[PDB]
């Protein structure tokens, strides 16, 4: 666990002044010797390397993730399978691709064993080519890329999509819109855009590309997209949204016109962030179930970081929906 290297830091002192305090050096300043004999009582190091190397090894694992709450599940996920497994957890915030790209390159140069866990909001291409130059493996959490090397652990956002649209739909609406995060992001365009799509395919319904309006991710584009859906000729009367944050805009915007949410347009979101219960009507929304999307991740990668066969990539584990107030 620990080195010459660590005390040295720790201590403030460089690497060859440790060694010096390690032999007995007797011209050491002695507030330096004492400060550095108490780092290494501290640190816990041992000068003798067999001692050093026995206490020690173990098989490691980088985590890269943006943790509020529902990261925090995806986390507590993942450090159970650790610690059964008698693995180590790196956990580390990145939010900025700049960030993120960072503790990529960063914590690449780990320690024993080693492979990696990543999730973020969207992919960089940037990012398909460095896990895939990284020897050890690299799951995604939460995360898809279209680049379906990758191996992914998540739910199926286009079927969650298609479910939350089918309860729209199983409730007598014809007329029913999605407001989006950005497009470009394949959890967009090619999952809940499809699925809002075909829940309205396989009930013959029209599918309008005015119905479909695209957010950035905050609370004022889902407000900002209310007043557009408001303004269309004939009004949808429910709306699928594709984060919470965004659904509370899109609530609070038709309250602001006057509208009853239930009962004059029915709003479902996704994820079951804290904000789904901290709006009035409740939204119910897409709960993905995230402690055990970061335990399978976590045995994924370990079957990948042992060299193992199944199916990766298409792990898909089951969502359900958070029915409260926003639908009828």
């Amino acid at each position: 666990n620990v080195t010459i290297y660590d005390v040295a830091r720790e201590a403030s002192v460089s690497m060859a002044t440790v060694s010096r305090v390690v032999n007995g050096n007797p011209n050491v300043k002695p507030s330096t010797r004492k400060k550095v004999l108490e780092t290494i009582e501290r640190l816990g190091y041992r000068p003798n390397a067999v001692a050093r190397g026995l206490a020690s090894k173990t098989t490691t694992v980088g985590v890269i993730i943006p943790s509020n709450i529902f990261y925090a599940e995806l986390a507590r996920g993942i450090e159970d399978i650790a610690t059964m497994y008698k693995y180590n957890i790196i956990l580390s915030n990145s939010d900025q691709n700049q960030d993120k790209e960072l503790h990529l390159l960063n914590n690449m140069l780990g320690k024993q064993v080693d492979g990696i866990i990543f999730m973020s909001g969207n992919v960089t291409e940037e990012h398909v080519e460095e896990l895939k130059k990284s020897p050890v493996p690299v799951v995604l959490a939460a995360s898809i890329e279209s680049t379906n090397q990758i191996p992914s652990v998540t739910i199926d956002y286009e079927q969650a999509a298609f479910d939350a649209v089918q309860s729209l739909i199983d409730s007598g609406h014809k007329n029913i819109a999605f407001v989006s995060g950005t497009l470009e992001e394949p959890i967009n365009h090619a999952k809940k855009v499809k699925g809002y799509k075909r829940a309205l395919t396989e009930s013959g319904l029209p599918v309008r590309d005015s119905y479909i309006v695209e957010g950035d991710y905050t609370y004022d584009s889902g407000i900002e997209a209310v007043e557009k859906l408001l303004e269309e000729d004939e009004k949808p009367t429910a709306i699928f949204v594709g984060t919470d944050e965004m659904a509370l805009g899109v609530i609070h915007g038709a309250q602001d016109r006057g509208l009853n949410v239930p009962n004059d347009l029915e709003i479902i979101g996704f994820d079951n962030t804290r904000l789904s219960t901290m709006v009035r009507p409740q939204l119910t929304s897409v709960v993905q179930p995230m402690y055990d999307i970061g335990a399978v991740a976590m045995r994924l990668l370990t079957k990948y970081m042992n060299k193992e066969t199944v199916d990766s990539s298409i792990v898909q584990l089951p969502h359900r929906i958070e029915f409260r107030q926003s639908t009828k």
